[PDB]
């Protein structure tokens, strides 16, 4: 396990699924660092539940939320901030319409040094109750010595994409962060920084964020292999934008035109697409209401059916986690027999223009409308060619350090002829989910 990629906790499946799965209230543990202040990124926020998931010696230190709200929004989450003296916000810039601060990160700063955590789910008590969400641990940063002239840089640039990231906001506390950051040492760090941020990017810019910046560092750091026309791409994510009226506008085009990138040279391969059907959801740990968290509407549906055709259900029973819907959003590049991937990517970005980014002015302009984050498991990173796909996910492989735990089932299973996606803003009144509820929105 030189991955450190986990999932939260499930309650209600046996322990063998939870052993090696993570609550925030493990994240946050003394066991993980004597805690000086932490900044929490994210949409979501119950302030209240999150105060309370820190250990109680440490719920004091200063916490800086950093949000997208605005107006109503806004006051209501400061109103929430209120009872804290400890909590500070930081709202990030929202300057394009229909963009959304979605980014969840944990920066942890300790005595001891400084953690890094990259992960999918809203510091919301359900998001951490039955719902498979993705975390990335990064190893404890030690601290330069003051006089010390080093980099701390890592062979990912992770440091510098970090910042780079943070320097976006152009905000005064996220500034601090940023010196917190230069002031330790990430040069362990073995995983590759996939964000976008909201703009108009040209030039040299267009490669720095969303499915441009995982072209370029699939272009520069992985190879190309025979027969790479079979090695499918799949995309596994919680809901879904207007994508356009068929395949060729945005999906085929330029979004799978970036995933199937591989190597410096110069399509048959077929795309996977996993997202929750209406069985999926109605037989859930949840029940329906599990679909609260699965935002695809009616009105967004029923422009783009020809989408549905590529939807695969979504099944976990190699972490024991069918009946916990996903959250988590990921996208990978297996082989032909799903033995093997040639990169695995975890991260808050569904699956949709606002997120990944769009081509503008005639494909010299990528338009990004959200903050979006995750992290790219590229085997060039690890000394390897490809990775070994871990049959069971919490099991004990023969080579960890080569065998990389892809959270669900492969291959991906096509939706039936009966299944539809989810789809949250109709009625289901057939029949009852685990709970015995119907759904009546
Ligand atoms: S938000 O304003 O709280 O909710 C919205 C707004 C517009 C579209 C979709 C959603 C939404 C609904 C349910 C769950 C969501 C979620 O989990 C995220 C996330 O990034 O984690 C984002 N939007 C969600």
């Amino acid at each position: 396990n030189p991955f450190q990629f986990y999932l939260t906790r499930v309650s209600g499946v046996k322990p063998k699924y939870n052993s090696g799965a993570l609550h925030i209230k493990d994240i946050l543990s003394p066991l993980f660092g004597t805690l000086v202040s932490s900044a929490q990124f994210n949409y979501c926020f119950d302030v209240d539940w999150l105060v309370k998931q820190y250990p109680p010696e440490f719920r004091k230190k200063p916490i800086l939320l950093v949000h997208g709200d605005k107006r109503e929004a806004k006051a209501h989450l400061h109103a929430q901030a209120k009872p804290y003296e400890n909590i500070s916000l930081c709202q990030a810039k929202l300057d394009i319409a229909f963009g959304t601060h979605h980014t969840k990160m944990m920066l942890l700063l300790y005595e001891e040094g400084l953690r890094v955590v990259i992960h999918t789910s809203n510091l919301i008590h359900a998001d951490w109750h039955q719902k498979t969400q993705g975390i990335w641990l990064s190893p404890l940063y030690p601290r330069i010595a003051d006089g010390t002239h080093k980099s701390g840089e890592s062979p990912t640039h992770f440091k510098a994409d970090l910042i780079s990231y943070l320097m976006a906001y152009n905000a005064p506390s996220l500034k601090e962060w940023i010196d917190v950051i230069h002031k330790h040492d990430l040069s362990e760090t073995n995983v590759y920084l996939i964000g976008s941020t909201p703009g108009r990017f040209q030039g040299s810019q267009k490669d720095n964020w969303g499915h441009f910046r995982l072209k370029k560092l699939l272009k520069d750091h992985a190879s190309s292999m025979p027969n790479a026309e079979s090695w499918p791409v799949v995309g596994q994510f919680s809901s879904v934008g207007s994508l356009g009226a068929d395949e060729s506008k945005w999906l085929c085009s330029e979004f799978k035109e970036s995933m199937l990138t591989l190597g410096k040279e110069s399509s048959s391969v077929p795309l996977y697409l996993i997202y929750p059907s209406v069985e999926n959801v109605r037989t859930s740990l949840e029940g329906y209401p599990a679909g609260g968290s699965l935002p695809y509407s009616i009105q967004t549906a029923e422009k783009q059916n020809w989408l549905h055709s590529y939807f695969h259900k979504w099944s976990a029973e190699t972490s024991g986690r069918s009946n916990a819907m996903p959250h988590i959003k990921t996208y990978m590049r297996p082989s032909p027999d799903f033995s093997k991937i040639a990169w695995f990517l975890v991260t808050s970005a569904n699956l949709s223009k606002a997120a990944w980014g769009a081509l503008e002015k005639n494909g010299t302009q990528l338009m990004i409308r959200s903050y979006e984050l995750g992290v790219l498991f590229l085997p060039s990173a690890f000394g390897l060619d490809s990775f070994k796909v871990k049959q069971k996910f919490f099991a004990g492989s023969q080579e960890p350090m080569a065998t990389f735990p892809v959270p669900y089932d492969l291959p991906p299973e096509l939706y039936g002829s009966k299944d539809r996606p989810w789809i949250w803003n109709i009625p289901y009144v057939k029949a009852p989910d685990t709970h015995g509820n119907m759904w009546v929105p």
